[PDB]
């Protein structure tokens, strides 16, 4: 189930910053074979210029461009684990998957530092802190604590009382707390919508990368 | 309607050489206002040291920070024709598009000598050598002469045979030649795109000094 889940929400994650450079995807396990849009979107993220493409649509020019990506990557002090360019040009969804994790992680998490505390610990204890005040929210990890919507739609109070009226929202409501969060953020900040609701409150335990992945665009979006 | 084109293009340009001090700039009517990125890209382009800026956010630290970039620009032979650092503080367009004029003719265009021909006048006859054999290119202007993107395809062949299959090329889409040259500079050269295909093609006249600061990059890029 997971799979299906972290495909819906890196694709919503990559399309959010592939759209500054005026493009988009459509199904991750095919749009990022021929490695253009892949090198598209770390150039987008990192702000660096990647080696120039290699033109041509043969297997060779994919592995090549593929590789440019990776290699860009791995000189980021990552480790692309068996994690090779024939299986991305393939299309393999498992490795795809894992990839693009690996470049959420690496661009959107591992360089956030919170008293101390740096990436994905660093992202949580900053949940933790805007958190705090809410009595009803208890943030402790990055999936059951987020399954009754109450932790999102607080995080964004926090920053932005004018969008959501805390007080109405109740603990036993869970799809709606969750869609209130996720239209508020779609509408006013601009942060599309990256999980589903049901799939939250029907899973005993939500996907932890799916979850770091969209609560990060919050962390970014408020700390500019 | 030259004022929205100038924006964007001049824009694009100050961009493309800002983003080596990983910088870059959204409105140009707002960001310069303060002369920061503009004594930063002043450096960047002439490879020179600039006096340091002067600490503080208040109207009189952003004239004397906007008098430093002024005078070296006047320093390197310039006359800042009515163009004061107020103008450029209260961010007004005209006087502000008109200074980054100044500036991408003064550090990208005015040392060009070909053919014991200097500046503009230079720029054109390289432009005319190299598109010399191709028949169905005739650049006798930085304006007409560029609307059906032929030229600069050619331009573009003529040093890049692999890039562009200019024989495809017809006349009469002019749109498709424009962006084909467009596409393939942004891609395998990284010369981000300055200029607008639909604008080039609906101006009876086009631009004469966005095309000069496109064309220049080209300049500067083959001459490498």
């Amino acid at each position: 189930a997971w799979e299906k889940q972290q495909r819906k929400t890196f694709t919503a994650w990559c399309n959010s910053h592939l759209r500054k450079a005026g493009t988009q995807i459509e199904n991750i396990e095919e749009d990022f074979r021929n490695g253009l849009k892949l090198m598209l979107l770390l150039e987008v993220i990192s702000g660096e210029r990647l080696p120039r493409p290699d033109k041509g649509k043969m297997r060779f020019h994919k592995i090549a461009n593929v590789n440019k990506a990776l290699d860009f990557i791995a000189s980021k002090g990552v480790k692309l684990v068996s994690i090779g360019a024939e299986e991305i040009v393939d299309g393999n969804l498992k490795m795809t998957l894992g990839m693009i994790w690996t470049i959420i992680l690496r661009f959107a998490i591992q360089d956030i530092s919170v008293e101390e505390t740096s990436a994905k610990e660093g992202l949580l204890l900053w949940c933790q802190r805007k958190t705090a005040p809410y009595r009803n929210v208890n943030v402790q990890n990055f999936h059951t604590s987020w399954k009754d919507g109450l932790a999102l739609c607080a995080l964004i109070h926090r920053h932005r009382p004018d969008l959501i009226d805390y007080a109405k929202l109740r603990k036993d409501d869970p799809i709606g707390n969750l869609n209130t969060a996720f239209e508020v953020a779609e509408k006013y900040l601009d942060i599309p919508k990256m999980l589903d609701a049901e799939d939250i409150v029907n899973t005993p335990k939500p996907d932890e990368k799916a979850i770091m992945t969209y609560v990060s665009c919050f962390y970014h979006a408020f700390a500019g």
